[PDB]
């Protein structure tokens, strides 16, 4: 019921598409934000991750990491594709973005945490 | 200098397989754990993720996300590679865990954290 | 501009209500949830926190720590106190609740992490 | 059998002093961190927090909030006081940093997360 492909937009105007989910439960995609002010445009990165398929589940969690093509960062998404009070599908995920640090000492600033929304486009 | 390729255990005694990292810096592997019970014995579960290419880093970042056989839950990891100050390779990682909720009402509490550090096996 | 002082409720429908702040930016006060049942009810559990003095922001960083009173349980939580776009006054918070484990080898899955938007009340 | 009062040290080499905890759980502190080659000292912030007292656990949860007097930043710290294998008290703890920022819009960036642990000094 609730399924992974298609195109998504989340609360802070990011967008991104997931393209068809395999047996194994793999995905790809592309993930577009903003920078920033009505101008200009955007970047595209790409993304891949698993939805987990386990008692095939109408709910299913899912991961995905977005590998940023214009940083040394990189973004691991988790969370879980709900149907809400009658029909529309959401995306519930939280984050985490992992800055590149030059040496371990400053390894414990490296990590942001927090949460995405997404509906469908 | 740092490659994820191997073999990885971390600081709670759960072992890591990771394979080739192709031109676009994907990567699949195996993730076993532990400590369940058995006369053994583990679980094995596949995963998929992405090293950060950009700038050719010799410690890049990197996210995977475990897709769980035994549960509907997933973890995602993100984290850098180092060299450490004693000359070792170690993976610096944070992790989400997401378990698999009925209601879109306790979303709120699906979302654990914590770290994992990885040496080679 | 943006206070603390005062009564919120967040987007899960708990209730919030901060004393005043004194010179060294330390507050007291009380966080009410719900949806256990009843024909109420709820549960009310004291909250001790501080509010950031530094450059005397109109917009200060803070944190608390809510102690349950019906759990061995702690949250803690850390936001801003923004004015939004709109104009209206908005804490934008994350959090972290601390389960209590019997083993410290079972410490790992021991902390939950999410966030709460706080509007007056 | 673990008591929060004393001083202590972490893993990246902060100290932490704690004072008295009263019946309420309540206590005070400070949190002392280098900044940052054997060159030179110090800066030291106040902390506060509680610990629960459900249950009179051994080893009960906690939290503290540190208000950071170099920074417009605030850290919340939650976790739990445990007796390791045999005698030695050990603070388990995750934390929350809070960076001050002038938009709302950016208020996604605003949070990093990390670990730290905890033995006396
Ligand atoms: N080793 C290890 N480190 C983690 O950080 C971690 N985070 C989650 N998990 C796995 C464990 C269960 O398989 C599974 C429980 O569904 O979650 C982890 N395992
Ligand atoms: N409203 C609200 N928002 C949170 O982010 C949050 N995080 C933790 N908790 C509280 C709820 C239970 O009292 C208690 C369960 O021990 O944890 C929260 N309550
Ligand atoms: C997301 O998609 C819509 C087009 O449907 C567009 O208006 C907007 O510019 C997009 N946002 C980004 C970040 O590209
Ligand atoms: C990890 O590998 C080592 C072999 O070096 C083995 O002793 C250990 O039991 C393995 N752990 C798991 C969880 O399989
Ligand atoms: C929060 O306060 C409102 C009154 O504005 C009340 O309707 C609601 O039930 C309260 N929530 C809780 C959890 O007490
Ligand atoms: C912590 O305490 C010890 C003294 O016991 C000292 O060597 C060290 O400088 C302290 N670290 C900091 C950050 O002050």
């Amino acid at each position: 019921k609730c399924s992974l492909t298609g195109k998504w937009t989340n609360d802070l105007g990011s967008n991104m598409t997931i393209g068809a989910v395999n047996s194994r439960g793999e995905f790809t995609g592309t993930y577009t934000t903003a920078v920033t002010a009505t101008s200009n445009e955007i970047k595209e990165s790409p993304l891949h991750g698993t939805e987990n398929t386990i008692n095939k589940r109408t709910q299913p969690t899912f991961g995905f990491t977005v590998n940023w093509k214009f940083s040394e960062s990189t973004t691991v998404f988790t969370g879980q594709c709900f149907i809400d009070r009658n029909g529309k599908e959401v995306l519930k995920t939280m984050w985490l973005l992992r800055s590149s640090v030059n040496d371990i000492g400053d390894d414990w600033k490296a990590t942001r945490v927090g949460i995405n929304i997404f509906t469908r486009l």
